[PDB]
């Protein structure tokens, strides 16, 4: 038997995984990072929007702080987030940016002087004072009033990922790629590591550790149309689910992006619309103004996606051999503007769409983009399975709830990497594990037997046909608009698809470097993940954040102010077990109310919300009257935890 | 913490360790072989005499079989051996030779025709029939009537070691050199591996395994004068002893060689005397005939060493700046004979002694050569500490007792490697271990702390001065001739030396590649081993095999027909704890009697021996009368165990 030991095992080499590995390796814990691919190629590298952090350096960022970022995050989540977690996040995001700047990330900087900027309310000029020169800049992204999205020109995710990966190399972290975790090793409710398949040699190996952290990213590829890399298939989510102990949170909470290029899904940054981009239909008609006379194309991202689909259903969509879509017109912004501020989007349209955005329109359609759902953890990042932690998009730390803020996800990856990293480090250094070879052998032999069964299967089902049907079902029934009747149909077909996945037969019999065998075991995992998403959507009879039920259009704070917890205790069951974790209003700093975007009064008010709100107004008044600062007030409303290393305040330009 | 896992951990890369590793690796168990040095440089490489095995191919080997080899072995051991083990050995030695021949070992072969040979009783010509041509040859070695010592010209140990090492490379065994086991990891009476110090980097690593085997060789270097390589210091013996559970067997049983070159200890093969070599004193007087009128220089090796020392004590020794010695004269054998049959010994004397043996005499003196004592095991090779096995010279499997047959030790290394290898393999595949990180950390941190304490010690003792004094004490008081008064003195000084070893101070503070630090932790271990040898000799008031007590010249089968078991349960005690394992005469195939060499009636007969002897004669008579073969008779006298793979009979030329 092949066994590899390390003190801290990290599954996933994206921003979250690598940053957590820095946290453990720096304190002397031997750590291994496993990844399907070279870590610098992780999906995190594709982020071009930027990272949200309340620095308050620039003119449009002036006055920004933890409280404003916090409020944007909670209201954005439509109150589905754990507010204590959101607080931990907002207070640490500024330090993440500054640590990355220290590690060489080339953040775009502010230069003194006037600036030609777009505000879309007063597209006047912006002036940056001399005392702001040379500090980290920020731009308008995510719909926040205060511009706090930091960026390194047009490749933020790229530079951030490279810096963290390089720090891992500096520290001697063992980075082992083309390695896939296919099962978690657990006994007595504790996680002791993972069974890993070497993608090159086919070897099945047991990686044991005192603590294991899953930072495997999102599960967007269960959808046919997604902005996600082809490796974002949620197998990390599935291995946690297959332990029958760890639970998945809000898997039905999936966010879509309104303007990905159709049908590839290659992202066309929000900056297109933010700069003045126009959405048009089959007749070239600018339609957003018809639905949003006021906000128009500058409406909430959430709203734009919905209107686009509505317009398509009204029969104004553009027919295509790949389906229906709409048009994005940025040529109206001028050729000079595109070749200086949108030079990247220009290359994308030319390279893949074979068009020049300065002359022709780009085909677009809303597509899956971010996975709010994930492995459920406490505030420390630990799952129900002891010793198993999760961070990044793969987790449901839940600072996002049912709608993540644009710019908050790459921010969360590094922030969680830092915070969960500390708690993960503490766990690995303080816990003592009992590694029974009997258990290791059971799990390893169990997967070797499984690979053999797949290679010898005389089944007649085609793995790709099954996978493709799964993706169509998800796109057609679990998209922007959902309803009970279609969701019931989806759950039934997915369950049928799952059962047929076991009758798959492959042509290539080799155990090494076999992409066919890879699909053979990944697809069944994806189907189970899809079932959690679909079933979760079916049972959640309300409309919250990104989850929109046409048959239940209102947010129900009375019966649904909770979080969906999915599990798969019995390996024989063909549907996921769903339970619910109630959100205690008494522990909220901001009581449930209007989210800001969408129709008003579109939510069933909960009496407990009114009580808490009053209680909050009271506490604020008294404390604010006694000349108490925002910090002491925050503490009295909702105290939260933070590792000692990050409990310090964030200095700002103007203190 | 650094941890390495394998199913089968082998400590020692000599013939025994490597052969055992072949046994485990061939059945799919991941195995690691740790060694202080590249494995092909192990002491096993120095064997030039040959390997004993009852093939019966040659004329002088005609009629030889397991029974004759068995009898030579038991009588040679002066009845201190476990006869069942000796049986396991003799029946397997023939297969070891044949397996090695299959692996390419270039055994010297028989060619048809007459041959100029020395018999020393009738130095006539020997004829080899045509049906013997091309089969494995054998020579006169070890004083056995039947010539059964196989050899590959003059480098038998060398070719054997290389073949086994190469098989390990073929099988993918992980060979990790410049790695030293400094402690065994154990809990609840079970061995889970060893703490290892990387000699190059200084890293302390835990090697965990389901089973651990120690094949670390002899402890000859505790003596000033020894034929052993400088790495034969018995640290393997010491780490087993330091667990406080494993016991060491007959540590006082040390064998000397009569003709090593003085004062280097470079071995001058027994062939010198066997061919007609003459021992002379200070006046050039051939003295052996004076002590052994009959056998003369062709007397038992055991007897030659004793007479040489006796002659020296009578004042006929040659004075030298390194001590007293005697002369070996082979020039009388002729120049032509030396440059064809003893070309090797000629090179040795010229290369190191700066003399031509065909013209001048070689300085010689008896010196420590083989370690019969070692880690005590059952017949399977397992020690009292469960999961810990031992094989080769490092063990006391005890097929040797108080006197090993010349040629039986390289034979045992491979044979035990085969047999203990099978049982070791079975244990590793069938047992299930509970590896607690709490325990691993305790042992690893314990040794890191120890290395640090050695580097920071402000002691003023000199490690080399202590080591050298230990070696002088052993040579002066625990050599060929021993007595209570001197042994008491030795035990006292050694105990004093041990206590002072703790106040050693070293100059070089680095933790990596530090030969001074190496001596700092090895010497204390050697001292504990030396104490087991010295104390064991002091308490054993009898003369048996190689252990000669001048104050107790007789073999005592009444009070000493047993085996000395040494342990060190309390890490505070400064002397070893000695217990005794009694040899059951009822389980002996050959009852105690005359050993063949030395004075007759020099043993206190035990009544139980007489009873058993009669019982044996009776069983033999009845069975032999009923036309029963030697096999059935053997079974009725003393049944023994053997792995299924080796329970087959040995085909011979003449069946
Ligand atoms: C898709 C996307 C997302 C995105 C974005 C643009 C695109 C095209 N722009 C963003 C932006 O401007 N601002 C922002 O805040 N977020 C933006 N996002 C989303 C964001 O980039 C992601 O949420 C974030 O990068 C996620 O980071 P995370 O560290 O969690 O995950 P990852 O980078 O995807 O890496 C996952 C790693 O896991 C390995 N893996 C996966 N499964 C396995 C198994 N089974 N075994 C072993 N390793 C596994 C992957 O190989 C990878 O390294
Ligand atoms: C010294 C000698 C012995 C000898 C002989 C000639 C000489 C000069 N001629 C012989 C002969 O003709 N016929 C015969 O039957 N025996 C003869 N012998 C004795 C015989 O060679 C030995 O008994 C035999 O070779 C012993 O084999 P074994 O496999 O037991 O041991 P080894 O070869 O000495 O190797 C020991 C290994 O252990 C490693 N080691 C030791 N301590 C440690 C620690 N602490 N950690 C890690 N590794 C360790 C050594 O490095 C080595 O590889
Ligand atoms: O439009 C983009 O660049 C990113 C959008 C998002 O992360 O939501
Ligand atoms: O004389 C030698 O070559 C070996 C002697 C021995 O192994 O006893
Ligand atoms: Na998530
Ligand atoms: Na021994």
């Amino acid at each position: 038997m092949k066994v590899q030991y390390c003190d801290s095992l990290v599954i996933g080499g994206g921003l979250a995984g690598l940053r957590a590995a820095v946290a453990t390796q720096q304190k002397g814990l031997s750590t291994i990072v496993l990844s399907l691919i070279p870590v610098k190629r992780s999906h995190s590298a594709a982020a071009q929007g930027g990272m949200q952090a309340s620095l308050g350096n620039s003119k449009m960022s002036d006055g920004d702080n933890e409280d404003l970022h916090f409020m944007d995050t909670v209201k954005g989540s439509d109150w589905g987030c754990d507010q204590k977690v959101a607080r931990m996040f907002v207070n640490t995001a500024p330090k993440a940016i500054r640590e990355l700047a220290a590690w060489g990330v080339p953040w775009t900087r502010i230069h003194k002087g006037d600036r030609m900027a777009i505000i879309n309310a007063q597209k006047t000029t912006i002036t940056e004072e001399d005392f702001r020169h040379g500090l980290i800049h920020s731009r308008d992204f995510g719909g926040t009033k205060k511009w706090r999205t930091c960026y390194t020109a047009d490749a933020t995710g790229h530079t951030m990922l490279f810096a963290v990966a390089n720090e891992c190399l500096k520290l001697g972290v063992s980075i082992q790629d083309r390695k896939e975790a296919i099962a978690l090793i657990h006994q007595d409710g504790k996680c002791y590591g993972a069974v890993v398949r070497d993608l090159v040699t086919g070897d099945i190996i047991a990686y044991v550790a005192k603590g294991t952290l899953i930072a495997t990213g999102g599960y967007g590829r269960i959808y046919k149309n997604t902005t996600n890399a082809v490796v974002c298939e949620g197998t990390g989510t599935a291995i946690a689910l297959e332990t029958g102990i760890a639970q998945l949170g809000n898997m039905e909470a999936v966010q879509f992006h309104p303007t990905p290029l159709f049908p590839s899904g290659i992202l066309l940054t929000e900056g297109c619309r933010g700069d003045g981009g126009i959405l048009r239909d089959v007749d070239g008609h600018r339609f957003m103004p018809d639905y949003e006379p006021e906000k128009k194309e500058l409406a909430s991202r959430d709203v734009v996606s919905r209107r686009m689909i509505e317009h398509i259903r009204k029969g104004k969509g553009v027919q295509s051999p790949y389906g229906q879509h709409l048009w994005l017109d940025i040529s109206i912004l001028g050729r000079k503007h595109i070749e200086t501020n949108l030079r990247d989007v220009q290359e994308i349209c030319e390279y893949f769409a074979g068009i020049d955005p300065a002359e022709k329109w780009a085909p677009v359609l809303p597509m899956q983009h971010y996975s709010m759902g994930g492995i459920r953890t406490d505030y420390r990042g630990e799952a129900k399975l002891k010793g198993l932690f999760s961070a990044g998009e793969a987790a449901c730390w839940d600072m996002h709830g049912f709608n993540r803020l644009g710019g908050n996800s790459v921010s969360e990856a590094v922030v969680a990497g830092m915070i969960v990293g500390e708690y993960f480090a503490e766990h690995c250094a303080n816990t003592q594990v009992d590694l029974e070879t009997k258990t290791l052998e059971k799990f390893v032999k169990g997967q070797e037997a499984y690979m053999k069964s797949l290679v010898e299967s005389k089944g007649t089902e085609d793995v790709f046909k099954i996978k493709n049907r799964m993706k169509d079902v998800m796109d057609d029934n679990v998209g922007i608009f959902r309803d009970g009747p279609h969701l019931e149909k989806a759950v039934k077909e997915l369950e049928e698809l799952y059962k047929k996945s076991k009758n798959v037969g492959i042509k290539n019999k080799r155990l090494h470097a076999n992409p066919e065998l890879e699909e053979a075991y990944r697809v069944p995992m994806m189907l189970k993940v899809a079932l959690c998403v679909a079933k979760g959507a079916l049972d959640r009879t309300e409309s919250r954040g990104a989850h929109n039920r046409e048959d239940y259009p209102k947010r129900d704070d009375i019966n649904w102010l909770n979080r969906t917890l999915a599990s798969w205790p019995n390996p024989e069951q063909t549907l996921p077990t769903l339970e619910y974790e109630a959100l205690d209003v008494n522990e909220m700093e901001i009581a449930p109310g209007y989210r800001g975007y969408g129709a008003k009064g579109n939510y069933i008010e909960n009496p407990l919300s009114v009580k808490r709100q009053e209680e909050i107004d009271k506490i604020q008044s008294e404390l604010e009257a006694a000349g108490k600062d925002r910090h002491a007030i925050q503490e009295a409303l909702m105290p939260y935890e933070l590792p000692a290393k990050y409990k310090a305040r964030n200095e700002r330009l103007g203190d």
